[PDB]
């Protein structure tokens, strides 16, 4: 299996992603997505793209990529501070469940796999999410997805921001 | 007119002030939340506090705070990276309207103003606002309130995000 055979799943409309704010990544593949929190944005009122915002937050830091769909189920994503194009296609979804929300999204070049995010916000305890990061781990680059919550510093009094 | 003696309005379910976001402000008393967009967020379905959150995002920096009500309209709000707490009070509300949504926020010490935050995702066409301004500079170091966003880095390709 290669990343560019992993699923391309149908991405849900967006105010169901916000519904599921506030997320944490359970499954990331570079150090940079460990111990965040994903908060979705609908589009300003003054966008005139009206694309809505994705939010990566890592403590006091923040990265935001507003974003619009593609073809063949891609989400392309503008990080907000450069202007650097990403292309994101989504493993699976499992929104607004009884047992909340999941999903797990990733980023190819190529045949091989770039960045990995796998969201929750019930602790990754989706039977679908463990079972998707394990189909990743199998395209080439794949053995570098990780825990994400491994060490993640001391709260203080909040519950998604630290 | 002292800080004290400023309305304290009564806070919109929080819903509305989630359906409201983004929200960028306009006017703002130290140079902390120039140029800054705020996002309000429902609780995490792990939180124990079940306390919403406020993020205060300018750039790739960002504060998040929860906040549960208090007496007499207040929000007490604990900076989620020390724990410090923060009394604050609006000064008005005017959310959902058919020309978007804005509010102003204050945090008083004693007959003093330290800090103010008025928003709105109009671009501060909502006549209440700047009246409400104009109200607040009338207090005790009620001087410092400025707007917000003179001189903000330039955007690439967002538009509530740089
Ligand atoms: C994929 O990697 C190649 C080789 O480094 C690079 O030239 C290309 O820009 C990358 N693709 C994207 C979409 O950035
Ligand atoms: C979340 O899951 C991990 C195990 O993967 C566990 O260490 C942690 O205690 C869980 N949190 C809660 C609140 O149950
Ligand atoms: C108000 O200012 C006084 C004098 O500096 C200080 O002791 C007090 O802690 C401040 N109030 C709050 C609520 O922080
Ligand atoms: C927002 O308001 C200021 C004037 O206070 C103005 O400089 C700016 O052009 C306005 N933005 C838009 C998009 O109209």
């Amino acid at each position: 299996l290669t990343c560019d055979q992993l699923p391309k799943a149908a991405i849900n409309p967006i105010q169901e992603f916000i519904d599921s704010n506030p997320l944490e990544f359970e499954y990331v593949l570079t150090e940079t997505f460990e111990c965040t929190t994903r908060i979705y944005v609908q589009p300003a009122r003054w966008s005139t793209t009206k694309a809505p915002t994705a939010l990566d937050i890592k403590g006091t830091q923040i990265m935001a990529y507003d974003f619009v769909g593609g073809p063949e189920n891609s989400a392309h994503l503008n990080e907000c501070h450069t202007g650097d194009k990403q292309v994101w296609y989504f493993q699976y979804t499992n929104l607004l469940t009884d047992n909340g929300s999941s999903y797990c999204a990733y980023r190819c070049n190529g045949t091989e796999i770039i960045e990995y995010k796998c969201a929750s916000n019930n602790n990754g305890t989706d039977p679908l999410q463990h079972q998707a990061m394990e189909v990743a781990k199998t395209v080439p680059n794949g053995d570098k997805i990780h825990y994400a919550k491994s060490n993640c510093p001391e709260t203080h009094g909040c519950f998604a921001f630290y």
